[PDB]
């Protein structure tokens, strides 16, 4: 909408106060004009029609319980935009400052979030498996990263290419969580998963097997559930990425860690210059090796560590 840029204040899902970029024209809208061609947050009003209505507020204060998922979807989309721009010189998900749109309060009791081809969508959860999913910065960045993937490598959402797609979203979701630097970890969704159970999470990158997911290619899922295991077999790639960054010895194979920033550079380059819609795990290894070679040189520690990490998870 046309209006003047304003700064509201409110409280997110976890009860924390933050400032939000809004737009004033009669109402204050969740429209952040400070980033690209805007970040826009919508109310889906417990229904499934999308996007719903651009979020309007009378007083620019967002402290109601109903407001909290909107505050966080809007704010964490901003952090994610900043990560991609500042760290990777990428302007929004399309590289040309496309407007970023999110809807909250999608459906009833909805234990998921997704990119629908055009926008991000967040359930409120049922209060048992999840609380409103935009409360997790890793979740928000996971969703926006699906848009980045779709505009770049275009990894088809099934089987190995789909597990790579998933892992890319978990990797960058985690790197954004570290960028913001509030309780960062290598777990996925811990801030919004199972409010009645402390210390768990939806997935673990450091130890995927803790939550049932494979940590070696010989343990990959080969059935048809979950689009051929895209949220399951992502553990193999998540583990490789964790090892590249942090190091470790896994099934007897030692990996020298190179840190998060270099992990992000290698995987961003692989995603944007080498992967294709049909890439499989072996092709991801090759893309990561080539990316590290371009950035650091063929004789570098970085290349050696990429190879060790893929060896450790059984991907040749
Ligand atoms: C980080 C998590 C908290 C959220 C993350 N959501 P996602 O991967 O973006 C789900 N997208 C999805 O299914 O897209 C299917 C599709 C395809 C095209 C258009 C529309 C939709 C996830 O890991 N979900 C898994 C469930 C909880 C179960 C486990
Ligand atoms: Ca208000
Ligand atoms: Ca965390
Ligand atoms: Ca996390
Ligand atoms: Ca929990
Ligand atoms: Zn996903």
């Amino acid at each position: 909408i046309t209006g003047t840029s304003t700064v509201g204040v409110g409280r997110g899902v976890l009860g924390d106060q933050k400032n939000i970029n809004t737009t004033y024209s009669t109402y204050y809208y969740l429209q952040d004009n400070t980033r690209g061609n805007g970040i826009f947050t919508y109310d889906a009003k417990y229904r499934t029609t999308l996007p719903g209505s651009l979020w309007a507020d009378a007083d620019n204060q967002f402290f109601a319980s109903y407001d909290a998922p909107a505050v966080d979807a809007h704010y964490y989309a901003g952090v994610t935009y900043d990560y991609y721009k500042n760290v990777h010189n990428r302007l929004s998900y399309d590289g040309n400052n496309a407007a970023i749109r999110s809807s909250v309060h999608y459906s009833q009791g909805y234990n998921n979030a997704f990119w629908n081809g055009s926008q991000m969508v967040y359930g409120d959860g049922d209060g048992q498996t999840f609380i409103p999913l935009s409360g997790g910065i890793d979740v928000v960045a996971h969703e926006l990263t699906h848009a980045v993937t779709d505009y770049t490598a275009g990894l088809i959402y099934q089987n190995e290419s789909g597990a790579i797609n998933e892992a890319i979203s978990d990797i960058f979701g985690t790197l954004v969580e570290f960028y913001a630097n509030k309780n960062p970890d290598w777990e996925i969704g811990e801030d919004v998963y199972t409010p009645g159970i402390s210390g768990d999470s939806l997935r673990s990158m450091s130890d995927p097997a803790k939550y049932g997911d494979p940590d070696h290619y010989s343990k990959r899922y080969t059935g048809t559930q979950d689009n051929g295991g895209v949220h399951i077999n992502s553990g193999i790639i998540n583990k490789a990425a964790y090892l590249i960054s942090q190091g470790g010895t896994h099934y007897g194979v030692s990996v020298v860690g190179i840190g998060r920033d270099k992990l992000g550079k290698i995987f961003y380059r692989a995603l944007t210059q080498y992967l294709t819609p049909t890439s499989n795990f072996s092709q991801l290894r090759a893309a990561a090796v080539q990316s590290a070679t371009d950035l650091y040189g063929s004789t570098s520690q970085e290349v050696a560590s990429v190879k060790q990490a893929f060896d450790a998870v059984g991907v040749k």
